[PDB]
């Protein structure tokens, strides 16, 4: 490929999305905080849009050329992460106003960092489209910065990844390698490199145990953790994996008055979202407990659910104690699950169903993709603007979800050494659990790297 | 700005490129192992470049739209680093063929990385456009992929920012700042956090003093000081700031027989490359030593120089030794150097100069930016501005040194009054720096 091919195929997808915007009347995405936050969910437009980006990734990299590549990338990378964690740490998303710009002498007061440091860090944030400055000595927000004001799920999201995954795991990762090999075991990972045996600390216990710190109104014990589920939650409010992408993967108004059990739904707010758009649904979240869990999930839960959504401990390998349920419901739990600990599970699932009246129903990446929701079936437009050679838009070797789909395979795999699947493989799996398992289903709306897949026993 | 507006530029940008390539009938870029790893060095098409790289980071980050980067950001981010860590621990640029394919079990076999691993590994890289899959179960170079084979230099600048500068420094540097706050001094630094007043340590201490390793030729004592000089001759070898691109920033030739004195000049690789260029030119290469500095030295010194590039040991903050030379050369020096240390520097040079025969110069990053050479839209040139891609370089370094040392860049009045401060006699002559570089040579004299 060429720059100029490149830069042709780029017309061709902004043609598809800007003719869509102007024809609805829609407001156009730009670098002002007040600009849309994402694009219209119509499969044309999200099919266009994610060859558009990888396009233009590819068109970046070509033009910065092989020469200037590793190098420039060893330089800047890791810096655009820094940037973002001076920007939590220091909470200058909230401190600079939305609509109208600060000074770097006023903001480097307010947030408690030296100007001339300040006016450094922002510089780089800049160069990323987040924050701009309008003016000489002045900072304003953009799109991408203002998504995070009075958001602490955001700010949970940076800090988890700069202070916890990336040092303690991804940058160990390699020693982890060559230490235990290519290892499916939780205990093979960064911060156990130098344990002596018998003294390892998995991931999960460090979250619920580690009380040396404090976070959004979780103080001591379990904040890590706490933290890490305000960052489950900040995928859940928008973008790829929103929540309300669920209610357009299954029909979930057609099961009338009926019973969800959500395991491992983490503090709830997946079943929450369901259950408001809802009314006839009960959910029954199963989570381990912790200390400063049952307050916590009480004081979030929407009061106008009238306990329609209500928390049962529950340990996901034990047996299942709600028996009969009209769905049992895993959202991103098995892609933590090696296959012997998954057919557990499913095994502890299909105990408590009625082979005639139970769905099982998991959220989770299809790493091969799954199907769009039959309306979006048949491509009525250029192949250009859908398809990427033989791959759905958005995937192939050089796909924007296949992006994302690898980033959260190695996040996985970093902390818990769990791995993605493709649908052969989530389909083996749930046959060797129970033979009776079939896929009905492998919904992935587009734009969305996650897939719903409804399993029933035939 | 819009999606059809981003688009539009690109179209413009593109163009000049496309044109030039066509009527000079120059290899096209792509992403092939054989294609050209740079694009002309002519200065429009440098500066379409420059802008298209610009405006295409601007069309991916507004089509990705607010909802998605940060999420994005934090989650791929520092995997694109890990993968680089993995391609260069397990030697698979050179694993690779560069024009074959290799199939995943063989290339697993190679390196003692499991199969399954290994797929994920490249399958990341695949998105950067780092090696490609040409076929199912088959890896196979790029273009950014194949300049990395038989390079350590490559490897080495890997290595020394995943498992150095980040780990110990950038990732740090939150909590230096808010222990020592905005610090001009080396101690105050990520590995210090939790030093004992007096007992911190440097980093070119540890770079010189650790021996737990080996590195490219070196076993013990300084690997990583090694390893960090490969890490510079490796910006020396090709890119922005190959060190080529002094001979288009100054008129070497013009000095005739002549002596440059290298001060800080590491190796030697810049000094070798005007060496070889200009032949009556004397280089001395002014280092501080190392145990093994003098053999590394001279059996990578290029033969055809005849002695022209020698080393002769030297602190940068003690009396020149040479006196009355054609030319003082410091090259990203000053940038790790505060105000009264470089003050330092500059005056040891000023002794020994003569004002009417000797000049004075260094490259170094001119943060606002500096002119181009003779012959070469909003209120930024072409690769400047807040969002300029030499910008964003010049931030990089800036960081860079900002973490290791708490260094700092300069912009073009903060480096005259640094000069006149050290001497008012001080004056800039010339401040060149070539399209598509960031750092600016700059030549200094005693009027
Ligand atoms: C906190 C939830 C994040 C959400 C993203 C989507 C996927 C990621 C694996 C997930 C996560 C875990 O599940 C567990 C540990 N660390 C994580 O980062
Ligand atoms: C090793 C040389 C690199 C080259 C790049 C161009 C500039 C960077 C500040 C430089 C560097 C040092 O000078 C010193 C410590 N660590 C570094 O990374």
């Amino acid at each position: 490929v060429t720059l100029a091919e490149l830069a042709s195929d780029i017309q061709s997808q902004v043609k598809v999305i800007d003719t869509y915007l102007t024809e609805h009347n829609l407001p156009q995405p730009t670098f002002a905080p007040d600009s849309p936050r994402e694009l219209p969910l119509d499969a044309n437009v999200q099919r266009a849009r994610l060859l558009l980006i990888e396009k233009a990734m590819a068109l970046s990299n070509l033009a910065i050329g092989a020469a200037d590549n590793l190098r420039w990338h060893c330089m800047n990378n890791k810096f655009d992460d820094m940037t973002l964690h001076f920007l939590a740490r220091y909470n200058i998303f909230d401190a600079v106003p939305r609509d109208e710009p600060i000074s770097y002498a006023e903001l480097s007061k307010k947030v408690g960092l030296a100007e001339h440091r300040l006016r450094r860090i922002m510089s780089m944030a800049y160069t990323q489209h987040y924050f701009c400055t309008p003016k000489p000595g002045f900072v304003a927000h953009t799109s991408n910065s203002a998504m995070a004001i009075g958001d602490p799920l955001a700010l949970a999201w940076i800090l988890h990844n700069i202070e916890e995954v990336q040092p303690w795991y991804s940058n160990k990762l390699v020693d982890a390698t060559m230490k235990w090999g290519d290892s499916i075991d939780p205990k093979h990972t960064g911060p156990n490199l130098n344990a002596k045996p018998g003294e390892e600390k998995l991931f999960y216990e460090i979250m619920e145990e580690d009380d040396q710190g404090e976070w959004n109104g979780v103080k001591g014990k379990g904040f890590r953790l706490w933290r890490l589920y305000d960052t489950d939650k900040f995928f859940g409010t928008g973008g790829a994996i929103k929540g309300t992408n669920l209610l357009r993967a299954f029909d979930w108004g057609g099961l009338g008055k009926a019973t969800v059990v959500d395991i491992g739904g983490i503090t709830g707010h997946l079943a929450s979202t369901v259950a408001l758009a809802n009314p006839d649904l009960t959910f029954i979240v199963q989570e381990r407990n912790q200390p400063w869990y049952e307050k916590q999930f009480y004081e979030q839960l929407p009061a106008e659910l009238n306990g329609r959504v209500s928390y049962m401990p529950h340990d996901k390998y034990a047996e299942q104690p709600v028996k009969g349920a009209d769905v049992y419901f895993m959202s991103t739990v098995l892609h933590k699950e090696p296959d012997d600990k998954a057919i557990t599970i499913l095994r502890r699932c299909v105990e408590a169903m009625d082979p005639n009246k139970s769905r099982l129903l998991t959220r989770d990446i299809v790493m091969d993709g799954g199907d769009p929701p039959a309306e979006d079936a048949v491509i009525n437009g250029r192949a250009i603007n859908s398809k990427e050679g033989s791959y759905e838009a958005g995937l192939g070797p050089t796909g924007v979800i296949t992006r994302l789909n690898i980033g959260i395979d190695f996040q996985v795999l970093a902390v818990v050494n769990g791995f993605e699947r493709t649908r052969e493989e989530w389909v083996t799996l749930f046959k060797k659990a129970d033979p009776r398992f079939a896929l009905k289903g492998c919904i992935q709306t587009v734009g969305n790297c996650a897939a719903l897949m409804e399993w029933i026993l035939e």
